[PDB]
Order: structure tokens, then C-alpha cells, then sequence
């Protein structure tokens, strides 16, 4: 428990796949690229994380 996260392939999808794609293309980004359970909002969420790091 304590803390959970996503896997190594999943983190590597969206952040190559948003950065040459747009961040607001989630559509696109779920389209190309597998996930575990994202939609569009857990995207955008988390990139925005990553970006403020």
C-alpha cells in the first residue's frame, strides 16, 4: 500500500506520447498508446503532476 503508482511502460506512454501529440489529445494518447485505466482526466492529471514534477 502506502503510496500507489503507475508502471514504468504506462508513465513512458504519456509522457513520450503527450509531449509530441499536445497536452489535450488524451483521445489520441488512449487511441496509440495502452494503459491500465486511464480516460482522459487521469492523463491530464498526472502529466500536469509530472510537469510541476
Amino acid at each position: 500500500r502506502k503510496r500507489q503508482a503507475w508502471l514504468w511502460e504506462e508513465d513512458k506512454n504519456l509522457r513520450s506520447g503527450v509531449r509530441k501529440y499536445g497536452e489535450g489529445n488524451w483521445s489520441k494518447i488512449l487511441l496509440h498508446y495502452k494503459f491500465n485505466n486511464r480516460t482522459s482526466v487521469m492523463l491530464k492529471d498526472r502529466w500536469r503532476t509530472m510537469k510541476k514534477l
